[PDB]
């Protein structure tokens, strides 16, 4: 659909990223369809997208499900409408051109099935007749038109009664009208005050919610942070929320819009009052009330969305850490009562030891611990400590600072590191399968000892919207959650690429193309068969199918066999072209391989074709020089700790620790500790929008930087405090 395509193209050009083209969306749309996975698209179909990457692909891929659901929907209302002999062309016009899902809704409330309700059932006595005619024509006495309307038998039996069955006629056609509706959204959204009060007696029960007790803020600024809490506050009765604009004996300024809209202008008449009466319960009962539940929809969904994104960032600032590597290493789970979980894991992470100490309170066995510790240590040659950063963990770091003191010869580094999703691992099935016979408290600390050595193989193995990276993220909508989660473990899992004889299946289920159940298959084929010895072998897998094929052999790599095109990024698809750089060069594709000055002076246009463009040969070429480069730093953390890294050592992409040394209103300047601080410039010092460093950070901050840049003839090194920001 044309429609769709220009829409998300011109959303897409709204980012940062820039112009995107209908075609663009077009071609990327079918690729999804057909079930090509983000990761594929974003690097083996460049040409047919114009190079859209993982981001651009994303956002893609959620506006497309939303402006489907709204064209299906759009659909399904002009047939209902027809059906009822209702589709004026005006009508249909203003369906036509609903942008958003509420429009839509509003427009088909008329329509729309109705429920058995005071209107309905007032309708049914034959109280139509009377709301009509009270609505036409004021100057009827509202109880003497009612009297020929009383009928005990159909519910109404007395003109009382039959004037509220009138009145809700009235209320609920005009809480119905869908110009109405936008012009009081719209007014509510623009002018109302977000409202939250503590509710009465909770004072202490709702203690953390003390700063939304007496609370004001205008709706339509209301910030991400607060309004989660205060729907938080409000869900577990602490707080209550309303908007207010608006009995001091005041119109309400929606009172006056809405008899404005339907003609009504209190001249004193016989029936004026009543009908003013209905004004007002058409407000307080109906109109109030949806719009607040409107309001607060679109309020939620926005914070949640916001929360959500920094949620994402965070798992994949986990995902691509620097890997430790193969070093052995003490993994402290910290807490005070239930003690410091530990375990001992050789360099290929396997499990040598395990202990429960008590350092802190309340038993204090302090040094009773640093023995357990530095014993453990010694006998398993320990080169690192994980810490994770939940409870005492400040308490723990100081312990294992302690050690490290007193025992200098064992040579330890301490690293802090993520608790997020330790626990949900240890109980776990899977946890449970490794560690049959493993208490449960004490698998946590081998998974915060495993994800230091190599944090995307540990990680993979707990549910992304488990892997906890924030506040609010158990109450936010779970289904965004495992939407972003997933995308962002496909994404990072995909961009290192895995070495299919050596990986876990729970990594293997997040490359491009695979799941759980491949991934098994994979596993079980390599344990019968021995390794595969080509990526062509894996045809061979049990429903490992052609289109299967094509979306994951790229990512999975084969170290050291038949074909050196299998370690690296290089596509099967295109073998044959590089087949044919080899040909044309007269060199065989192994001597090729790492020569880097000569693929540097190769022209990547004597070798594209129709199907293989440009990006994919450039692409091509460079993995030639580095088969399968991953993507994450080097880890030199004990570097950094000892201070004798200099600039000359630094790489682009390297995460790093600074303390802010001066705040300017262009930037901050930042001491990594190479003699020469970087500049952070005033927007890279946050994935928000800055209007003054000063905010953002002051002297003494640690900070966590990225290196954008080194430049070593100048003596210069580039800094962000974006980690979404790319080097190149």
């Amino acid at each position: 659909m044309d429609s769709i395509n220009t829409r998300i193209a011109e959303e897409l050009s709204a980012l940062p990223s820039g112009r995107v083209q209908p075609q663009q969306v077009a071609a990327a749309v079918a690729l999804l369809d057909e079930g090509s996975t983000v990761p594929f698209i974003a690097r083996y179909r460049k040409e047919v997208t114009g190079s859209l990457d993982d981001t651009q692909l994303r956002m893609l891929e959620e506006r497309l499900r939303y402006l489907r659901e709204l064209e299906e929907r759009r659909g399904a209302i002009l047939a209902s409408i027809e059906e009822q002999g209702k589709l004026t062309p005006e009508l249909a016009r203003d369906i036509k051109l609903a942008d958003t899902k509420t429009r839509l809704e509003d427009l088909y409330l008329p329509y729309k099935q109705k429920r058995r309700t005071k209107g309905q059932i007032a309708l049914e006595a034959g109280l139509g007749a009377l709301a009509d005619a009270l609505f036409d024509d004021p100057t009827l006495v509202p109880e003497s038109e009612a009297a020929r309307f009383v009928d005990a038998e159909k519910g109404f039996a007395d003109v009382k009664a039959v004037l509220e069955g009138a009145k809700y006629i009235l209320m609920e056609r005009f809480a119905e009208d869908a110009t109405l509706l936008d012009k009081l959204r719209v007014f509510m959204k623009n002018e109302a005050t977000l409202t939250a009060r503590v509710v009465p007696g909770k004072e202490q029960e709702g203690a953390k919610f003390s700063d939304y007790f007496e609370h004001d803020e205008p709706l339509k600024s209301a910030p991400s942070h607060r309004a989660l809490a205060i729907f938080r506050g409000r869900n577990e009765g602490v707080l209550s929320a309303s908007l207010k604009v608006g009995a001091p004996g005041t119109l309400h300024p929606c009172e006056v819009m809405i008899a404005e809209r339907f003609g009504l202008s209190n001249q004193g008449r016989a029936a004026d009052k009543w009908l003013a009466e209905v004004v007002r319960w058409t407000w307080k009962v109906k109109l109030y009330t949806h719009l607040e539940t409107d309001l607060f929809g679109e309020l939620r969904d926005g914070a949640e969305d916001e929360a959500i994104s920094v949620f994402a960032r965070n798992l994949h600032d986990l995902l691509l850490a620097a890997p430790a590597g193969p070093r052995a290493t003490l993994g402290l789970d910290p807490g005070l009562r239930t003690g410091v979980k530990v375990a001992v894991v050789d360099a290929t992470g396997k499990l040598l030891d395990t202990a429960t100490v008590y350092p802190h309170a309340p038993k204090n066995q302090w040094d009773q611990t640093l023995a357990v510790l530095a014993a453990l240590c010694a006998k398993h040659q320990v080169e690192l400590i994980a810490i994770g950063n939940g409870t005492a963990s400040r308490e723990t770091d100081k312990l294992a600072g302690e050690l490290i003191k007193k025992y200098p010869g064992m040579k330890l580094t301490k690293i802090m590191v993520s608790e997020a999703g330790a626990s949900v691992y240890s109980a776990s099935e899977l946890a449970a399968k490794e560690f049959p016979e493993l208490d449960v408290s004490l698998r946590g600390a081998v998974s915060i000892a495993r994800r230091l050595q190599d944090p995307l193989a540990e990680l993979v193995k707990i549910e992304p919207k488990s892997i906890g990276v924030g506040q609010y993220q158990h109450d936010v909508s779970q289904l965004k959650l495992a939407r972003s989660l997933d995308a962002v473990v496909e994404d990072c899992v995909n961009a290192v690429g895995v070495d299919v004889n050596t990986a876990s299946a729970a990594l293997l289920a997040r490359i491009s193309g695979l799941n759980s159940t491949l991934a098994q298959n994979i596993v079980a084929h390599r344990d019968a068969n021995g390794a595969f010895r080509t990526r062509d072998e894996l045809k061979k897998v049990s429903r490992l199918g052609e289109k299967t094929f094509e979306q994951a052999a790229g990512f999975l790599r084969v170290m050291n066999g038949d074909n050196p095109l299998d370690a690296s990024a290089v596509h099967p698809e295109t073998y044959p072209l590089v087949q044919r750089i080899a040909a044309d060069t007269e060199r065989d594709i192994r001597s090729l391989i790492g020569d880097s000055a000569f693929l540097k002076r190769l022209d990547p246009k004597k070798f594209t074709d129709e199907t293989f463009g440009l990006p994919t040969v450039t692409d091509i070429l460079k993995e030639l020089d580095k088969p399968g480069r991953d993507p994450r730093p080097e880890f030199k953390t004990a570097e950094f700790q000892e201070g004798v890294e200099s600039l000359k050592d630094l790489k682009p992409g390297m995460v790093l620790e600074g303390v802010v040394t001066n705040v300017t209103n262009f930037g901050a300047f930042v001491d990594i500790g190479v003699h020469q601080d970087g500049l952070v410039h005033i927007s890279a010092l946050s994935e928000k929008f800055v209007k003054d460093p000063y905010e953002v950070v002051k002297a003494g901050d640690i900070v966590k930087v990225k290196v954008m840049e080194v430049d070593i003839p100048r003596n210069r090194v580039g800094l962000s405090m974006r980690m979404s920001d790319t080097p190149g």
